[PDB]
């Protein structure tokens, strides 16, 4: 669809140009709907001086559908799964999600970059992670630097 097409050349100028701080987005090839992207761990949290890769697939029906988010790094958190898998609403069409045509490429990443910061264990998909996270922190967070010197540094 050219309107798909016109609206992914403007979020790649937008990615190039005006990335969000720690975040960056680019073409794996020359698929503009095929993508990756790199968010850097967050001072002050577990993740600190990891670097953390994902793939953005961007579906047929873009921008009506969400991008298809998931780590590629290994991460250790209450929101993302042993595969990658992200739980987090703006990655999924309503009701129960907040995707809207509106958000972008550079606004969900900003959103997976405040998760790593700030975890939602109301919605775990790792319920061990969760409740360490939530019962015994110093733990959670020994775990989780340890998560990201052995695969994200
Ligand atoms: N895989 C998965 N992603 C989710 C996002 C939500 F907001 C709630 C549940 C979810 O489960």
């Amino acid at each position: 669809s050219m309107q798909r097409a016109s609206r992914l050349k403007r979020e790649l100028h937008m990615l190039a140009t005006e990335p969000p701080p720690g975040i960056t987005c680019w073409q794996d090839k020359d698929q503009m709907d095929d993508l990756r992207a790199q968010i850097l761990g967050g001072a002050n949290t577990p993740y600190e001086k990891g670097v953390f890769k994902l793939e953005v697939i961007i579906p047929e029906r873009y921008p009506f559908e969400p991008p298809q988010i998931r780590f590629l790094t290994p991460i250790y958190h209450p929101n993302i799964d042993s595969a990658g898998r992200i739980c987090l609403d703006v990655l999924k069409l309503p009701p129960k999600g907040a995707w809207r045509p509106s958000l972008n490429i550079a606004t969900v990443l900003t959103s997976i970059q405040l998760l790593m910061s700030e975890p939602n264990p109301d919605d775990p998909l790792m319920a061990d992670i969760s409740s360490e996270f939530k019962y015994n922190k110093p733990a959670f967070l020994k775990n989780a630097r340890q998560w990201t010197e052995k695969h994200a540094r």
